[PDB]
């Protein structure tokens, strides 16, 4: 009635937004199917492993880990939506099963429920305001990072970046995470000089070179070891960038353009993508070349 | 194995590169949206309300900044989440520049509208008011935006009713509307004019779903709802209309169309004719806007505005 329902309007614009449990529920469907995936324990191990010696008492150390751990799925739904991966730690991607409408809106809505946690990490404002730059800032570089990383490969052959720019694309992409996770507990210790930045910069790059690697080394050696995934997506990973630059310096033309046209047909053909890889094994040894590069990053470290 | 060790030392030592052109690529798709008009009727809201709010102008720009990125990115990610081809005429970003990219770069700009935020003042306690705001209305225009996909992409499964509708439009729609207000009563050197947001933003919204169906009516307006499969206001009001008559058949063929996510005109025209003849859910819905548009103009005791 023209009362009652002028006196329900009042009443709903007077209030804030009704949202209820089950409400929560149905939209969080995305998120609680990849949390079913493993892995969780050493992103936690490494929390805890930098913890010997940033001394953040418990209580603090598990928030952390709760923000780090929404951030990271949520990247990873967006990242599969973004590669069109259609698997995700053995299982079907989630936005396969639920849609990219649901998937895409969850994941965002998790890095806000994300930046909503730090505020339980202090009551102290001058610290408070540190935790959400740190937040921030890093999140803004994993995306300049990913967004560059998805730019070379679907506007390709517009741009062929050079190493120096994979790389630098890498501490903005991988290394935000890292950085982010590392930063926040480094304003958060208790310790009394330097940060642990640089070196966790550095396990990045080296995670992000090894985990290209691995992806072409793994199903060269067993097609049942893996499925060169980064070949079908396109990727203009490690070992690709050092094949066509080196091609291009060497003249290899025909070389240089095959490597595209595979990268470009987004196919799951496996002896295409074989023979993709042993053009990198044999032509432009690009194989090796990572090995070596890997191996100089990790002695970096370990000397 | 020096050449190599030195230049990954200066690499790890210094914050991560990015330069301008880096910038440029990144931001194409959201200046693609930019070229759309409408930003002066947005910024016009802005200038008015500031006559209650009375923020100095170069704070007033950095709200108006941090609303546009907000309002642009939302629709370049709801453009993907619907499926839309057009948006304002013209064909959306993530036809031009791919759904990846889309969705890194519009998600970007909500994280460069979250670094505005810290510019608005430097006094701690405001900071965190201004940040809370922000978090809070991003978090309720995610549940609504949630919620709105959800009974899309499930239906049949649940059909809203009109109340659940508008607690869905309180999150969904409300959000940006609040996030504005609220950020600049508390910025304000001056009740709450929340209240108003509020429903001004279930009349836009409510508008929004009308004009949908009535542009295309009379005149083939794509009426763009339709082919998406959308829980729009008149269709809420047609499928509870014809469950509470037990009209069987015509609840079952409005669901039908729905889930058909058509294009073609003939079907579409079919379920509007479902709408105004059987249902009058147009009629209904147009009474609907214009009694809530009364709430504000026979707002005698200025209960709503100032
Ligand atoms: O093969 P994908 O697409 O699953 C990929 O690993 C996704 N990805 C993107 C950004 C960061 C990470 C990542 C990898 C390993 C550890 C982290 C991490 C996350 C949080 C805290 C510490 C470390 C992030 C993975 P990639 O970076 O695009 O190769
Ligand atoms: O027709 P669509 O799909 O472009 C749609 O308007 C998208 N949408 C979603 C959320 C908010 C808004 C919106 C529309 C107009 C103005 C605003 C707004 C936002 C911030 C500040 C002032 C105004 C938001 C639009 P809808 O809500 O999904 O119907
Ligand atoms: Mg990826």
């Amino acid at each position: 009635t023209k009362n009652k329902m002028e006196a329900k309007i009042d009443e709903l614009i007077n209030n804030d937004p009704v949202w209820s449990s089950q409400n929560e529920s149905l939209i969080s469907k995305p998120y609680n199917h990849i949390l079913l995936k493993p892995g969780k324990n050493f992103r936690l191990n490494l929390i805890v492993q930098i913890n010997r010696v940033m001394n953040l008492p418990k209580d603090q150390l598990a928030i952390v880990s709760q923000i780090v751990e929404l951030l990271h799925n949520s990247s990873l739904l967006i990242d599969d939506i973004e590669d069109n991966a259609p698997l995700r730690r053995g299982q079907t991607t989630s936005h396969l099963i639920f849609g990219v409408p649901s998937t895409i809106n969850t994941a965002n809505y998790m890095y806000f429920r994300a930046m909503q946690l730090v505020s339980q990490l202090t009551t102290k404002e001058p610290l408070y305001h540190n935790l959400i730059t740190i937040f921030n800032e890093e999140l803004i570089n994993l995306h300049r990072g990913q967004g560059l990383d998805i730019y070379w490969r679907d506007f390709l052959p517009e741009i062929i970046p050079t190493q120096e720019m994979y790389l630098n694309m890498v501490m903005n992409k991988t290394g935000g995470l890292f950085r982010l996770t590392l930063r926040l507990m480094e304003a958060l210790s208790p310790s009394s000089g330097h940060s642990l930045v640089p070196f966790i910069n550095l396990l990045g790059i080296i995670y992000q070179i090894r985990d290209d690697y691995l992806n072409l080394k793994d199903f060269q050696m067993s097609s049942e070891k893996g499925f060169a995934e980064d070949i079908t997506e396109g990727k203009l990973s490690f070992p690709i960038v050092h094949a066509l630059n080196f091609t291009k310096t060497k003249g290899q033309t025909e070389q240089h353009n095959e490597i595209l046209r595979i990268l470009l047909l987004r196919t799951s053909d496996k002896d295409i993508k074989l023979k993709l890889i042993q053009i990198l094994e044999f032509d432009t040894n690009s194989l090796a070349y990572t090995k070596n590069f890997i191996n100089q990053l990790v002695n970096m470290i370990k000397n």
